[PDB]
């Protein structure tokens, strides 16, 4: 997640009881439904990075992770064709966000959170990332 | 939660982040069946104290909180007839816990940890209690 504190946005981790309580949900309910909302709760606030870290218990389970990777690599690729880079980038400027970096793949949470709450035309990344993870969670349900 | 700094046992409360997520958890269908694994992750190491302090911030869900009451109350007498006292006390100690004391309404965090951590047959006042939680929780995902 995000603090405010000194003026200055900065990442603060999920607590270690969030992170074990979807760590939880995933290694009990087999990708039974309830998946869904408790990722959509758990994520509620969450970076790409954040997003990430829930996925790191999703990898125990390939069959799973699979499926949500495939639907992550449509959605990205999706986002890039509705957003063309006219470039080139000026000197020093922070780039507009890729499927990637929306992923967490090829972006640090610093950027995340940039984009996130910088103070002109800011990009949910955490929330767009959140639905990407939602259609492949569901899809995992119908699959299981 | 309880830290342990140099020979004390003492209190330090579930941080806003795990607070908030126990919020959007029950929140996110109302009491759907994800709350039961959620609240066991997100009440590990819990004091009656801390659980009492989760179950405040869902408050406003008067019919859960209710549902759970009545279960409490029952689980608390029931504990209170298989404990029937009889001490001696000395008048410099702690009582044994009653079912009032599990449920954190006739004792404070600091009699909870002496309970949870003293080395004379110590009592897991907070396990306990997250058991009672539990089963209410199990009802009301059932009931809504």
């Amino acid at each position: 997640p995000v603090q405010h504190v000194g003026g200055t946005y900065t990442h603060i981790p999920l607590s270690p009881r969030t992170l074990n309580a979807w760590v939880k949900l995933v290694q009990q309910k087999k990708f039974g439904a309830e998946v869904v909302p408790g990722f959509q709760a758990l994520s509620e606030g969450c970076t790409p990075y954040d997003i990430n870290q829930m996925l790191n218990c999703v990898g125990d389970h390939q069959a799973a992770m699979q499926i949500i990777r495939e639907i992550i690599n449509e959605e990205a690729a999706e986002w890039d064709v509705q957003h063309p880079i006219p470039g080139p980038l000026p000197a020093g400027q922070l780039r507009e966000p890729r499927g990637s970096d929306i992923a967490g793949t090829t972006s640090t949470v610093e950027e995340q959170i940039q984009w996130m709450f910088r103070p002109q035309n800011p990009v949910p990344v955490g929330n767009i990332y959140r639905r990407w993870i939602q259609i492949g969670l569901q899809k995992c349900v119908r699959m299981y």
